DNA sequence: ACATAATC
DNA sequence: GATTATG
DNA sequence: ACATAATC
DNA sequence: GATTATG
């Protein structure tokens, strides 16, 4: 029942991610893949980040 | 708003997957990773497959 | 503890 | 995305 | 069309 | 996992 360990993002990765979010809250597959590449993340990690970021935004 | 294209599984991959499901409907991260490796899939694709397989099982 | 990553 | 669970 | 992969 | 959407 073990789950994946919480990922820690580098300041640098967060930059790229926050940069993308500023442009769009719902990046398409193309955008998520290129961002994953740039950030040295998996597309899965990127998708999860965006879901969680949207949550934070609305929580405001 | 483009989404990832539907993945097609080889008969061989399905074998491994169905084999795993038979053992457990909720494989842990360890199991999903090793299965991804064996099957030449991403762990993301494996996780999604298991969710969808559970749905089929209950639909019965 | 809680902010937020992972699950489903 | 609502819920669960952890670095 | 629908079975089932992807989204969120 | 409920919902959305496609090979």
């Amino acid at each position: 029942g073990q789950r994946r360990s919480r990922t820690t993002f580098t300041a640098e990765q967060l930059e790229e991610l926050e940069r993308a979010f500023e442009r769009t809250h719902y990046p398409d597959i193309y955008t998520r893949e290129e961002l994953a590449q740039r950030a040295k993340l998996t597309e899965a990690r990127v998708q999860v980040w965006f879901s969680n970021r949207r949550a934070r935004w609305r929580k405001q």
